[PDB]
């Protein structure tokens, strides 16, 4: 249940654009190819079997799909923890990326992370 899920992770999860998923918090601006400060997690509020895969993609109007590293994780106890997601492709200082989340239930569901992320060679 959402109340129970919030209660396992108080103060750590944010809405996605889908009522069925929450996520951990990403930086607003990060350095290309740098390890993230908070390992990314996608949390299912609904039933998602263990082993269900989750993949993320990043892009914008200039770049349909920016390079990522380690952009797939598997659900376990309704949480998919990405061990080492990295943002490699750069948005530049003037634009940011939207991060789309795909959860490979049958059939797959798509969610979007709740903020844009800027990726530059130097970072913030
Ligand atoms: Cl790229
Ligand atoms: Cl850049």
């Amino acid at each position: 249940s959402m109340v129970e899920v919030l209660a396992d992770h108080p103060g750590e999860l944010v809405r996605t654009d889908s009522p069925n998923f929450l996520s951990s918090v990403l930086p607003t601006h990060w350095r290309s190819n740098k390890t993230l400060p908070i390992a990314f997690k996608v949390v299912a509020l609904g039933d998602v079997p263990d082993g269900t895969l989750v993949t993320v993609m990043a892009g914008n109007d200039e770049n349909y799909s920016a390079e990522l590293r380690n952009a797939t994780a598997a659900m376990k106890n309704q949480v998919a923890r990405f061990n080492d997601l990295r943002f490699v492709g750069r948005s530049g200082r003037g634009k940011s990326f939207t991060l789309t989340i795909t959860v490979f239930t049958n059939p797959p569901q798509v969610a979007t992370y709740h903020r844009a992320i800027k990726i530059t060679v130097d970072g913030p």
